[PDB]
């Protein structure tokens, strides 16, 4: 579990959380009580996974979209602040991290994308995302590139595919109505081909991601780039002059970034409770904390009420501010990282050129649909190749983790599980299998610990009721269950099924197939031969 | 051990096993035994360490060279023909197979190395190495290449390498001598250096191998390869009118290629050796039985007096045996492996721009001379960085097999093996270390079947009439002598030191880092929650 008497903290690495262990240092200062902050990688991931076990940070900041599964799984300590505590927060920003009517985080600071440019190169930046093209050709020649943003994550290229989104149209028999199909709608298909096409055309490399971009922004290489408030210090610190402006806009229609609102949750396993209810009203949430972050890297446009004629005087943040009125508050709801895999995924198949942008999202559509049934346990699928079905993806593509050591199963671990006819398993709503390497290490740890008896082949059909043929009888090394042959072999071999842990396991053939040995082993240390 | 009443048989990949497989079949028609062929990869190494055992082929083929280390570590059985058998072969053959007096295999062949060249792309090929260069570029521009040959083994850059070899000359004081100095000499340097300047100005590339060179010539792509007489029958299902010459000669010398007897070892531990001899005897070595073999893959000169004047009948024969008198018959000293791993790393780490080639000769001639005192148990290095001191080879770049599984360690592995202060251990003349997994599993398996008793560590130091400072106390997990604070994280914890094997181990900091887990692997099974 958690340690009493200190506050350990998560916030995402692209944050400034160098500043922020300074406002933990002046907490330490002031009341004893050591702060730890860190940024694991894939934290909004790690986070319920170490929370449903008691453990993690007492403190965990992400954007409020994350925040409804975490707390629909009870993983959020309620929120307690007094009415003049809240009074001192912009009313909406609450509202991002309600969950049920209850309020579940502290909102910190407001979020959104901006078109960054390099002023040297490009005094007047394009007003549209139609211009690139052209633009970026006329900067090959002058050995640059128009733009750079990091294509791996959908946050950064959904205010693109957003732009033209809308609802489609339905009709039957001289009738028309109007229909909400999510992500599978021509506005949104529309603005993921045109990505692609940038892509085809050699506008951009489908493999950049967020330091590539960062690196070439930053170095004078490109003239655009795409990104939140955080990585305005880097560019400060570089020599490139830089500007801050709205996105541009795509068939007439204003880019639409996802508007976040990042906040602080209080793990609900955390004993720390007051002494993080402490930190985060009395010391992050002043002028000097936020201050302290926002040096680092800036936070966006801060919850404070005192600062709302302050932000414009910043035009960086009158230029978030712009965006983050084109665009849309994020949904908390408790899927929306079933969203978020749903539409990563159909972007990369689709600037991979592995499928067609229309069949990538109206997968992501419905695969989304489907990872929302993952709630379901009377719906969901326990067969890793119904899994597969159910989601539109080969086998040789899906992406699981072991049920115990979380590592991503690779190839030969996925066919294998298969293979044994094993079954997923749910933790919190996400599926899991497991990996070869714990399987072995678990089916040897089964063995010694629960081995009721023995029988023989015959002697096992009385104990059934049933003939050996159709009984399903796993190998007890790997799980693989038994074929005919391999129960023949039980048979005239005369080896006995041995119960482990309330059925009978066997051998498969592959599995059935020591003085020096460990005489060796002194060789090696050397202690004699 | 072996099979009772049955053959098997191991030899080369590249010769004819499948003509041979056809005297092995005529062989169960005549006598009811069965016989089976195989060609395991790198079966001159696997031999001894599987025959060690008292397990392996009943029959080994290899050159002649491999057989007296063989015979040296009691491998192979002595070898009985009479004296009229005896007079069928060539007095020649049977002294390549001679080790200190006694015959211990069968000789087949006789196979040296020749120029194989493209009689369309090159009607007259050149009769010196120096041509081969402007020949190359004259290729070139007709979008072929001169020379195409196996550079990844010794035996095929040896011809080369030995043309101006010679004896060196010593000097002191007015005074002037001769010395054999092996390969350490002027003229080996001077042709490994031409074949270096080879692939420096693309003339040949360093990763060519058998398959891809043999690929090039037989498609028409290189006008010239340099391969064996198993090597005709592919080119002649090929398309490729070819002619088979002497080798180029260097500064006038002559390629002097290493002379081999293909040869038949019975092993020591087989319980089939009268079959063997009756197979080798009467039924291989007749017209019949070399004809099945030599049709499949030629075999050279065969080692039976009666063809010798049909020898010079076929072109190709006699031009293998041209190159065959301009070379010398390999010897089959004990440390012949030695001598060709030594040259095998020279030439490579020459080709790879690693080494001079004046260094990687001289260091050739030294690790040779180094590994030939792995058979000296007094002087032989027992720890991993004196071996590779002695092979002038950075821990980066050796290459040992782990003892257990003869799997090569990774470079990780390497180091942890060093780290952990661990002995080389030798089997058959041959330094093993051990691998990452088998010293995980040889030390669980340790620590349950050794389980003396259990000690403070204050009463240790009584047991030992030493300090606890100095006192090699080893991990009982993962080997690792524990440092003085890992002792004294012992003491503080009150944890006991625990007698394995005859000696008191610890834990190491690292390794000192279940209703539900269990209770996960049968939902994992479908067999409930
Ligand atoms: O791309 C999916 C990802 O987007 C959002 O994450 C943002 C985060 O809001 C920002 O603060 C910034 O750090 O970049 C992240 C994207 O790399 C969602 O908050 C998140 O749930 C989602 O996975
Ligand atoms: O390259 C070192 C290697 O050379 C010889 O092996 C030859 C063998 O003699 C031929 O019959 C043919 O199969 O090619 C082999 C080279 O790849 C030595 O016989 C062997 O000991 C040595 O390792
Ligand atoms: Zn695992
Ligand atoms: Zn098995
Ligand atoms: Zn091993
Ligand atoms: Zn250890």
């Amino acid at each position: 579990k958690i340690e009493e008497g200190k506050l350990v903290i998560w916030i995402n690495g692209d944050k400034g959380y160098n500043g922020l262990a300074e406002v933990g240092k002046k907490f330490e200062k002031d009341t004893g009580i050591k702060v730890t902050v860190e940024h694991p990688d894939k934290l909004e991931e790690k986070f319920p996974q170490v929370a449903a076990t008691g453990d993690g940070p007492d403190i965990i900041f992400w954007a409020h979209d994350r925040f409804g599964g975490y707390a629909q799984s009870g993983l959020l300590a309620e929120i307690t602040p007094a009415a003049a505590f809240q009074d001192k927060l912009y009313p909406f920003t609450w509202d991002a991290v309600r969950y049920n009517g209850k309020l579940i985080a502290y909102p910190i600071a407001v979020e959104a994308l901006s078109l960054i440019y390099n002023k040297d190169l490009l005094p007047n930046p394009p007003k549209t995302w139609e211009e690139i093209p052209a633009l970026d050709k006329e900067l090959k020649a002058k050995g640059k590139s128009a733009l750079m943003f990091n294509l791996q994550e959908p946050y950064f290229t959904w205010p693109l595919i957003a732009a033209d989104g809308g609802y489609a149209f339905k009709y039957e028999n001289g009738k028309y109505d109007i229909k909400d199909v999510g992500v599978d709608n021509a506005g949104a298909k529309a603005g993921l081909t045109f990505l692609v096409d940038l892509i085809k055309n050699k506008h951009m490399n489908a493999d950049t991601d967020y330091s590539i971009a960062e690196a070439a922004f930053n170095k004078g290489e490109t003239a655009m780039t795409i990104n939140g408030p955080w990585a305005w210090s880097n560019i400060d610190t570089s020599a490139v002059n830089y500007g801050v402006t709205v996105l541009p806009t795509f068939k007439g229609q204003p880019s639409k970034p996802f508007v976040g609102v990042l906040s602080a949750g209080i793990n609900a396993a955390s004993p720390n409770k007051e002494l993080a209810k402490e930190f985060l009203e009395n010391y992050l949430l002043t002028d000097e904390g936020l201050e302290a972050v926002n040096k680092d890297k800036p936070l966006g446009a801060v919850a404070l009420k005192s600062y709302e004629e302050e932000l414009a005087k910043d035009p960086r943040i009158a230029a978030t501010m712009e965006n983050a009125q084109k665009g849309e508050i994020m949904p908390n709801i408790p899927q929306m990282s079933a969203f978020w895999y749903a539409v990563r995924t159909a972007v990369i198949n689709a600037a991979s050129g592995r499928q067609t942008v229309d069949a990538a999202l109206a997968a992501a559509q419905t695969n989304a649909a489907a990872m929302a049934r993952f709630e379901d346990p009377t719906r969901r699928p326990y067969k890793l190749p119904d899994l597969c079905t159910e989601l539109n993806t080969s086998l040789q593509d899906i992406e699981i983790t072991c049920v115990y050591c979380k590592t991503v199963l690779e190839l030969t671990e996925v066919f294998e599980f298969a293979r044994k006819d094993l079954f997923v398993v749910y933790r919190d709503s996400i599926p899991h299998a497991a990996c070869h390497k714990c399987i072995d290490f678990y089916s040897r740890i089964r063995e010694l610990r629960h081995y009721s008896d023995s029988v023989y082949g015959d002697t096992l059909e009385k104990l059934t009721n049933t003939g050996l043929y159709n009984l399903l009888i796993r190998c007890l090394r790997c799980q693989k269950p038994l074929n005919p042959a391999e129960k023949l072999r039980h048979l005239n071999e005369k080896r006995r099924f041995h119960n482990i842990a309330g059925h009978y396991r066997g051998q498969c053939h592959s599995c059935c197939n020591a003085e020096s040995s460990e005489l060796t082993f002194q060789e090696l240390l050397g202690e004699r031969r």
